[PDB]
């Protein structure tokens, strides 16, 4: 049937749209964390 | 009780309290992605129905 | 007909392929969350120190 | 005193567990976007 097709057109959509989010938000936490990696790493070099 | 051993203190400090502002920010970006993460999950779930 | 058998084929195929993503993308976000949790209480414990 | 390398030789060693923890992580995570990238491919192909 077309109409399961338009539904998960929709929510296949909707799933492209989170996972942008989920991974401009990763590449945010790891640069966090590759951050207080450094941070941990230059309390060794004082 | 040198002064070099205080400068080293403060930077040590200064080092601590920026392990706070990773703490925090890590911990808030980790929520944000366990709820983007659980969101689309969700959506997969609905996809699964059908 | 078999244009339709063959489309519903697919898509019963693909609901199976999602669940098993479904089921393994909810494992590992589980296994990255407490391993994500386990950093930040060694990170509460460096402050302490 | 400079009891201060005392403390310093402590914190590297909880961060070698943090370095550790994010080794493992990271593999978590390329797993994760493999799946994830692996189900949005199944999704494009749908219609």
């Amino acid at each position: 049937i077309f109409d399961k097709q338009r539904r998960l057109q929709e929510l296949s959509e909707k799933v492209r749209t989170c996972h942008q989010e989920i991974s401009a938000l990763r590449k945010a936490l790891q640069e966090k964390e590759a951050e207080v990696l450094q941070v941990l790493e230059d309390i060794q070099t004082i």
